[PDB]
């Protein structure tokens, strides 16, 4: 067979797939994949068939419900989404290779011709609020809203829900928790403010700051009585205190907070709808918002009639010829991120008339695995690891911020440089499992024979370790000044990443007031219209400290879906 439609029609009449007029269900395919589950299985029960040792195609790290037709396409060959980050050794029947070629929504201009009929038709829906974007920010915009009391729906371009926000790991930084104290740790909104501007380097708009860090332990309040576990509470880069919060014993926050999220959604029957594109805000004769014309994959160019639209869709990390143009020194860069964060949402702002800032500064995460192509959790680092080179030495405090990790670690030998740990680090953070379970961490019980596995100068590192712990053990580094040291590097096996950077988070985006209204350029608020995430500028200033991005989409979503809701 050519493709998979004709596969199973050799025994099989359309209707075993098709709804009884033919016509696909709507744009998330929820007839035709309830038909695939029906002879197949659910998802778990297809991946007792597929089982590798280390990986399986159908039991992933993604929340929420994959539909099958997200990779596996009908009447055509189709791609695995994983292959847009990995290169697993896969054989899916009618495959192809990944390759993302997503038009931009100025190209779109080119279907003036069938967005003038859309538009000329009655709206499709009507509704009190639309969201677009189904990341920690979007969903959070979606359930305050929806029990606020407003009608949504809810968009996602992508077939799978979560964005990059799926992906985090570190943590969910907030001040003076529950959580904390259970730990025995003194902290306040002030210091998570006072060390916020002072990572951002002063450029963050303090208001905006002022929001992120008063309403922090609320949305750690929140998350939690929607079902989340944020109880461990570890120490990242250029925070004063432990103050990241994630789920019991350091497994990832963000896979964690979107399922807890999407299961709420669900819960609330919120209308969610996959491969649906925002494309325009639509205005009324005073500028007001009234409604967004919207292409869904499967059905084409419709609109929605609703009083307010909230922009909730991430950043352009992904966008490399973007981000070069802006930061010439990223130009070839990996990313760490999902594949459709490239800005279009920002475009989308802007035409409605919104004003972006804070533009040029992007971040680029120090650590991402060589070997595996992906990131590495600054939390790996802040549970005890040190960084060495291959001459086997320490060259930097390992919690020093994104921007100075990342050129020390270009500065080295090779443009890359070692993460290593033993079994105490190991033990202390779940997710370090994770990398082991990738094959990007090899191991040895001595420095000695883990340096000659990687290269790394053996009797060089058995010395810096052995120098290291007894830094530990005195209490400060006076070698390079790391201020928290938090165990010794010395219980059972050793284990080394080797690491080197890539393009993460992109600070500036749409401009926004702390109700999350978005603005325009005279600095004048545009009526029905939100922004909310690392869409929004202003909030992390040239430098984003690790775990303000996952209290910013909580914070500053669930707002916008209150005011949205309240505009109405
Ligand atoms: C690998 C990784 C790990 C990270 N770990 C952490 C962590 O531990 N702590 C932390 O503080 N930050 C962390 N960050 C940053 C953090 O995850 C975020 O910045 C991201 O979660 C922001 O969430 P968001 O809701 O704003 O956007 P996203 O979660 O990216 O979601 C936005 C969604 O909008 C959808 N969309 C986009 N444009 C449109 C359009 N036109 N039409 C329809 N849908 C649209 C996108 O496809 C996407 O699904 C991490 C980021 C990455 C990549
Ligand atoms: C779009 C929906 C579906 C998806 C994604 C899907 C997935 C697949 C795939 C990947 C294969 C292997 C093809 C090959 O080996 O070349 C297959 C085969 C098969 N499918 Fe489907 N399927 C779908 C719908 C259905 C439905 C509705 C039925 C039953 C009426 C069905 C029954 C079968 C059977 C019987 C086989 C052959 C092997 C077996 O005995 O399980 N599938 N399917
Ligand atoms: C001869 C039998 C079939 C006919 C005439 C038929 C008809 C169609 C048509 C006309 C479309 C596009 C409609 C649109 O764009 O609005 C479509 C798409 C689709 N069909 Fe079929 N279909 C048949 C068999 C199947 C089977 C066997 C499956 C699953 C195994 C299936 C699953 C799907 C899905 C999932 C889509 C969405 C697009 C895609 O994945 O290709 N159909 N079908
Ligand atoms: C419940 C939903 C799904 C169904 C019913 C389905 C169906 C199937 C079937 C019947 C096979 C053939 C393997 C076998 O059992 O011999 C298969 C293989 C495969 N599917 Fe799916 N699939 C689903 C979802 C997905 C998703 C969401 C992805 C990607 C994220 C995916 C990617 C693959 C890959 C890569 C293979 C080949 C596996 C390997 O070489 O290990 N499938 N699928
Ligand atoms: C259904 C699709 C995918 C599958 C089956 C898959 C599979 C895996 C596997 C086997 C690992 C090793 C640890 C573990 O067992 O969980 C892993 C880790 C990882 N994957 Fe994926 N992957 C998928 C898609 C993606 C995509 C598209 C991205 C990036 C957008 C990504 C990012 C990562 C990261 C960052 C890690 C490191 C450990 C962690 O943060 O948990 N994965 N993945
Ligand atoms: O887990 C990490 O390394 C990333 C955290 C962040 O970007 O906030
Ligand atoms: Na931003």
């Amino acid at each position: 067979a050519d493709n998979l439609a004709e596969f199973h029609v050799q025994n099989q009449e359309c209707d075993s797939c098709h709804t009884p007029d033919g016509e696909l269900s709507n744009d998330s395919l929820t007839y035709e994949n309830t038909q695939c589950v029906s002879c197949h299985g659910t998802l778990a029960e297809v991946a007792e068939t597929t089982k590798h040792e280390h990986y399986n195609a159908h039991a992933s790290h993604f929340p929420g419900e994959v539909a099958c037709t997200s990779c596996h396409s009908a009447h055509e060959k189709s791609m695995v989404y994983c292959d847009s980050c990995h290169s697993f050794d896969f054989n899916m029947p009618y495959a192809k290779k990944w390759l993302r070629d997503e038009p931009t929504i100025a190209e779109l201009a080119k279907d003036k011709s069938e967005r003038q009929a859309a538009l000329a038709s009655a709206p499709h829906d009507t509704v009190d609020v639309v969201v677009v974007g189904s990341g920690g920010a979007g969903f959070s915009a979606a359930i305050s809203a929806t029990d606020s009391g407003a009608k949504v729906i809810l968009i996602e371009k992508e077939p799978v829900i979560g964005g990059n926000a799926k992906l985090a790991a570190g943590g969910m930084n907030a001040a003076w928790t529950d959580q904390q104290k259970a730990k025995k740790i003194t902290d306040s909104p002030e210091l998570m403010f006072e060390d916020t501007m002072k990572g951002g380097q002063n450029i963050n708009d303090p208001a905006l700051v002022k929001v992120l860090s008063s309403h922090s332990k609320d949305s750690v309040d929140w998350m939690t009585a929607m079902g989340a576990d944020l109880t461990d509470v570890g120490m990242m880069g250029g925070a004063s205190v432990n103050r990241a919060h994630r789920p019991t014993g350091g497994a990832g926050v963000g896979a964690h907070v979107v399922q807890v999220l999407y299961d709420n959604a669900v819960k609330r029957n919120i209308d969610l709808r996959m491969n649906t594109r925002g494309i325009e805000v639509l205005k009324d004769d005073k500028g007001t918002v009234k409604g967004i014309l919207v292409k869904g994959m499967y059905k084409g160019y419709y609109w929605v009639k609703a009083d307010a639209v909230i922009l909730a869709t991430g950043g352009f990390a992904k966008n490399n010829e973007r981000v070069a143009k802006l930061d010439p020194s990223l130009k070839g860069f990996i990313s760490t991120n999902q594949p459709g964060a490239v800005g279009d949402g920002l475009d989308v702002a802007e035409n409605a008339g919104g004003a972006l800032k804070d533009m040029q500064y992007i971040q680029a995460h120090p650590t991402l695995s060589v070997k595996g192509g992906v990131m590495v959790t600054e939390a790996v680092r802040g549970n005890g690891a040190i960084l060495v080179n291959r001459e086997g030495k320490r060259f930097v405090n390992e919690i020093t911020t994104y921007d100075k990790a990342s050129a020390a670690i270009l500065a080295q030998t090779g443009k890359s440089a070692y993460l290593i740990f033993d079994d105490s680090v190991r033990k202390s953070l779940s997710k370090i499992d994770k990398y082991i379970g990738l094959g990007v961490a090899p191991t040895a019980d001595s420095l000695v024979k883990l340096g000659k596995m990687e290269g790394i100068d053996g009797k060089a590192l058995t010395e810096t370790v052995a120098r290291y712990n007894s830094l530990v053990s005195s209490g400060k580094d006076t070698d390079f000044e790391r201020p928290n040291l938090p165990r010794a590097l010395n219980e059972g096996n050793y284990y080394a990443i080797e690491v080197t950077p890539g393009v993460h988070h992109t600070m500036g985006g749409v401009m926004i007031d702390t109700k999350a209204e978005v603005m325009n350029a005279k600095k004048q608020v545009i009526p029905g219209l939100y922004g909310a995430g690392e869409v929004t500028g202003g909030v992390h200033g040239a430098n984003r400290l690790g775990g303000n991005a996952i209290s910013d989409i909580i914070t500053f979503g669930r707002l916008a879906g209150e005011e949205a809701a309240k505009y109405s």
